[PDB]
């Protein structure tokens, strides 16, 4: 079972006897298929056996002084004294050392067993929880009934996928005359001047307690529960949440799953079906050419560059359009949206990214996918996009929705009547007191191989996946050099980060190289290393740079809740960032300028 390919053998340095004699004996030894076979009994397969027998020999040829018994037991074996299988238990203690997992293979199964995951959240199986499922299409009304359960509840949760669902809840819980506390990985709002939590809170679902009372929670998205990386967080809150009433919203294709999991905490499961608030079709013809753009279009584009070369070709049209995609922060993502919003506002295109699935109320009145390859994007992913025209909250009141062109219109129409098949299982991951238990058992493996050891090790009910932790990966290799404490180093590699910007890898590393030398991190030295002021850009790429250092002012904020003591500056860093956010605001307002000085200055090849 255990997969041996992921020890990493340590090192065992060398500390009368006639050596060449004692090199027959070694040689004899390792061929014996007796000793092989009884290495195999204890663990040591091939390689095992293999590489602690290299270390062995070694350790045994070059040692100036070997332990007595050890000693004894050679002279005895090479003078007739002793029969050769006499070797074995110390060769086996030698092993144990290389590969100290050998010693301890039961403790690991114990600690990474995974199994019968709601015995985890005692608090929420010694309550009776309800579970209603409320089911239906984006724009169908079943977020809006969950929502107002909550508002009327005399407490409650919302757990949401984005921080700018947390942000809305949190908003308009607060105008509805109910007061609501805030809680996203990079922002705590306590709005009760007597500093105590309100009785509802708004959080990104990652941050919701699970050992909190609550009259009602809401766990919005609940099909991300199957997302590869992220899904453990929605098993966590939908298991754990101590609420009387736990409301979750979303697809169909999530109700067999929900209802296999809550079958095993014998909680009743009601599902509530929500259809449709206003008329959608999808068109006979295709957008086909850039004339044909309407007031209140929005064409969905799958990459960046997609979205570049379109914004330009509608302006040399003599059309502005607004853009949206995931990586603007979220003051100019509510600015775009707002001016394509605004009916009086001449700028009535939308250039966006899949990013606009959700999170973001926008007035659509046609969706045009531009493309369907992302691999062709999957019916869920379509139904939610398209399913954004002809909001019942717009002035919008029907939808329409195509493609770009015409080859792609049956393919769409295709994709979006395809039945969805049921999501299987849900996401769990390791916790922080697990890795640090196998960090006291294997104290020489680095982090990133402690993860995959335990991963080997870790078992799940047919219900359940481990979740993908290559991202956790990837930070506990940059920071690997610095000395940190097991549970410093977990939650550092738990920020998350856009690995593929430089800037925030780099800024990772200085961040946790400053909390290893006890130097806090201050808003005058952040300030100084992010070379404040930085100007407005002048193309694709100076836009990209302002995005990495927003990245890097999240990084330090969501750092900051973690290790006040050496972030200290949030409040700071929070006002810089905001007019940082202020900047890269005018500058994607001036997008088509900067694209046009890409390409045109910079030469850069959108298509
Ligand atoms: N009874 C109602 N009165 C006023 N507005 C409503 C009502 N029902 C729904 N809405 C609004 O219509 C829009 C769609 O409702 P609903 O489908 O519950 O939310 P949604 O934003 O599509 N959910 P999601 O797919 O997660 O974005 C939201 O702006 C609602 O707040
Ligand atoms: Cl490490
Ligand atoms: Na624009």
């Amino acid at each position: 079972i255990p997969n041996t390919s992921l020890f990493v053998p340590l090192t065992v340095k060398p500390q009368p006897l006639d050596k060449n004699e004692v090199k027959k004996v070694l040689d004899k030894f390792y061929k014996r298929k007796e000793i092989q076979k009884l290495g195999a009994d204890y663990g040591l397969d091939a390689r095992l056996f293999h590489q602690a027998f290299i270390s062995f020999r070694n350790y045994i040829m070059q040692s100036h002084s070997l332990d007595v018994d050890i000693h004894i037991v050679l002279n005895d074996i090479c003078f007739g004294a002793a029969h050769a299988d006499d070797l074995f238990p110390f060769f086996l203690r030698h092993a144990k050392q290389i590969f100290p997992v050998l010693d301890c293979k039961d403790d690991l199964r114990k600690i990474s067993d995974l199994r019968i995951p709601p015995n985890w959240y005692p608090d929420a199986r010694a309550m009776q929880r309800k579970i209603i499922f409320h089911s239906g299409p984006t724009n169908s009304g079943k977020t809006y009934h969950a929502i107002q359960k909550y508002f009327s509840a005399k407490s409650g949760v919302y757990c949401g996928p984005l921080k700018l669902l947390a942000h809305e809840i949190f908003e308009k819980s607060n105008a509805a005359g109910v007061p609501c506390d805030l809680v996203t990985g990079e922002e705590r709002v306590t709005v009760q001047p007597n500093g105590k939590q309100a009785s509802h809170v708004s959080c990104t679902v990652e941050m919701c307690s699970v050992t909190t009372p609550y009259e009602v929670a809401v766990i919005d998205e609940i099909q991300m529960i199957r997302d590869p990386a992220r899904g453990w967080a929605w098993t966590r809150a939908l298991l754990g949440l101590c609420a009387e009433e736990v409301h979750l919203c979303g697809e169909p294709a999530a109700i067999d799953l929900v209802m296999e999991l809550m079958y095993t905490t014998g909680e009743e499961v009601e599902v509530r079906d929500y259809k449709r608030l206003t008329p959608i079709s999808v068109l006979d013809h295709a957008l086909e050419s850039l004339d044909n753009l309407r007031p209140g279009d929005c064409i969905v584009c799958f990459s960046k560059n997609d979205i570049y070369s379109v914004s330009r070709q509608i302006e040399i049209r003599g059309l502005e359009s607004a853009v949206i995609y995931g990586s603007l922060p979220p003051g100019t993502k509510l600015a775009q949206a707002k001016k394509f919003n605004d009916p009086n506002d001449p700028c009535k295109i939308l250039v966006a990214t899949d990013a606009i699935g959700m999170g973001l109320n926008l007035s659509i009145r046609r969706i045009i996918f531009y493309s369907l390859i992302k691999e062709p994007i999957t019916t869920s992913q379509a139904l939610q996009i398209a399913g954004r025209a002809g909001r019942f909250s717009s002035r919008f009141k029907e939808g329409e929705v195509t493609t770009m062109n015409h080859e792609d219109l049956s393919l769409l129409k295709e994709i979006l009547k395809r039945p969805v098949d049921p999501i299987r299982a849900a996401g769990l991951h390791p916790t922080a007191e697990q890795i640090e238990m196998f960090a006291y058992h294997l104290p020489d493996a680095t982090l990133s191989n402690l993860i995959d050891i335990f991963v080997d090790f870790s078992q799940v009910d047919g219900q359940y996946f481990v979740c993908n932790m290559d991202d956790f990966k990837f930070s506990a290799e940059l920071i690997q050099h610095i000395p940190l404490s097991l549970r410093v180093r977990y939650v550092f590699c738990t920020a998350p980060i856009n690995k593929k910007q430089p800037f925030v890898c780099s800024s990772l590393l200085q961040f946790a190289r400053q909390y290893s030398r006890n130097e806090p991190l201050t808003f005058a030295w952040l300030r100084r290393y992010i070379k404040w002021p930085l100007l407005p850009p002048k193309n694709i790429k100076d836009l990209m740079d302002l995005e990495a250092v927003h990245d890097v002012l999240d990084l330090y904020l969501w750092l900051s809740y973690r290790f006040m003591d050496m972030f200290p500056d949030a409040s700071l860093i929070r006002d810089l960032q905001k007019e940082l956010d202020g900047i890269i605001q005018d500058g994607v307002h001036n997008i088509t300028k900067l694209i046009k000085m890409s390409e045109t200055h910079k030469l850069l090849n959108l298509e």
